[PDB]
């Protein structure tokens, strides 16, 4: 099954800590249990620092960056410093101020769609425009430039790309973004890029290339992870629309419902890698210093012991805390924004198009088995 994540690390079907080779052959202990995963991810002995001997990104494309990564591949003091430059933008209190804008962006797209004859690729026609417009508004990216940024993001996220292909992607992406860093003048005043450039960059809290790091990561997490999550939520809707009764009868439960989609559809499908900095016992296993590990989110999000009937999409759970956004210091800084988008986007589209069914067979859809984050390359829906 394409909607069940047990194919990624088949070894974990058999054991809660499972030894496996990564793309380049490096072995890595895969943690599949929720507590173990939570443990790995706030332990100081597991590091996101890619410059360390033996660090192995989960795809070759990302490997290409290890020697000079964005902040997602840093430890303190740098992590605190870099994340610090923009953390304040994504405080739930500030992101809430975007809700009506977001809600407008959504109504915008649904207004388009309402006149269009089905079927439609709801990725291209609903999820991506919502998601991308939202973060591009926040960032201040020119409209002109979004098709390109879109293309290049698919590059970064490829799990089939090579290390030399990935270098070029990032090179190209980086040169674009460097262009805005060096000339912020064409960007809106209420733009996150501009605040970052004229503020902490000019104040030299970070370098030119660190700045590009920051922005690049908001461009990537800002819409690809969000636009897929939307997409798959629709797939679940298409398959089981009377589970979504709630949207109509229980609006105050939408927030839960979103969480439950975050759990079920853990798009960070390969989990998160970490390197041990000294020997550490977790989940009854000693991890020798310098060993890679993988925190398998989507399986931790299906760990029956914490989530009864995990393979069932179930909006009647009392609030339960998925590690969809990860955990620890590197936990998704954009999580607040994506919650909002999903809260606004998914209800909207169900209400305006509740006969949304799949315009072709589940087994025919092109699921992203070749991407570092999951989802679908196209989602033909009729209604
Ligand atoms: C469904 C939506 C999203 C999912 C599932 C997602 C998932 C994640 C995960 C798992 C990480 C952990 C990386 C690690 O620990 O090694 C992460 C980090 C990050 N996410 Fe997201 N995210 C989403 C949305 C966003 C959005 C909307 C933004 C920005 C607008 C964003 C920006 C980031 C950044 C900058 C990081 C790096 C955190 C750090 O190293 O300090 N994410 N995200
Ligand atoms: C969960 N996840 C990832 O592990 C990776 C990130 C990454 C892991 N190692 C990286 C090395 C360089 C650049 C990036 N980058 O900019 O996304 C990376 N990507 C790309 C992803 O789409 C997702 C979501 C995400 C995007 C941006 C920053 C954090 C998370």
């Amino acid at each position: 099954s394409p909607l069940e994540p047990y194919h990624i690390y088949p070894e974990a079907k058999s054991c809660p800590v499972a030894k496996v080779g990564l793309w380049n052959g490096t072995p890595a202990h895969v943690f599949s249990g929720y507590e173990d995963v939570r443990t790995v991810l706030q332990d100081r002995r597991f590091s996101s620092d890619s410059r360390r001997p033996n660090f192995t990104e989960l795809t070759p494309t990302l490997q290409s960056q290890a020697a000079a990564p964005p902040f997602v591949r840093t430890d303190n003091p740098d992590h605190r410093r870099l994340r610090g430059t923009i953390a304040r933008e994504f405080l739930p209190k500030h992101i809430e101020l975007l809700r009506p804008a977001i809600r407008e962006i959504v109504q915008g797209v649904l207004d388009g769609l309402a006149e269009t004859a089905p079927p439609q690729d709801m990725l291209e026609a609903f999820a991506v425009p919502v998601a991308s417009a939202t973060v591009f508004r926040l960032l201040g990216i020119p409209a002109e430039d979004r098709a390109l940024l879109t293309r290049c993001v698919k590059g970064v996220v490829s799990a089939v790309g090579s290390e030399d292909e990935g270098a070029e992607v990032f090179r190209t992406l980086g040169e674009y973004i460097g262009g805005l860093v060096q000339d912020p003048s064409e960007l809106p005043e209420d733009s996150l890029i501009r605040r970052l450039v004229t503020g902490p960059y000019q104040e030299k809290q970070l370098t030119f290339h660190e700045t590009i790091g920051v922005i690049l990561m908001l461009i990537v997490g800002g819409y690809d992870t969000t636009a897929s999550t939307i997409s798959l939520s629709l797939v679940s809707y298409a398959l089981q629309p009377e589970k979504f009764s709630v949207v109509h009868e229980h609006p105050e439960r939408i927030p839960l419902l979103v969480e439950e989609l975050l759990r079920y559809h853990t798009v960070s499908q390969l989990g998160l890698g970490r390197i041990a900095t000294e020997d550490v016992e977790v989940g009854g296993v000693t991890v020798r210093a310098g060993q890679m590990v993988v925190a398998a989110l989507p399986l931790a999000n299906r760990d029956e012991s914490v989530f009864p009937n995990p393979d069932e999409l179930d909006f009647d759970r009392p609030s339960v805390p998925h590690v969809g956004f990860g955990y620890g210091p590197h936990q998704c800084v954009g999580q607040a924004l994506a919650r909002v988008e999903l809260q606004e986007a998914i209800p909207a589209v169900i209400r305006r198009l509740p006969g949304m069914r799949l315009a072709c067979a589940l087994e025919d859809l092109p699921f992203r088995h070749d991407m570092a984050t999951y989802g679908i390359h196209e989602l033909p829906m009729t209604w």
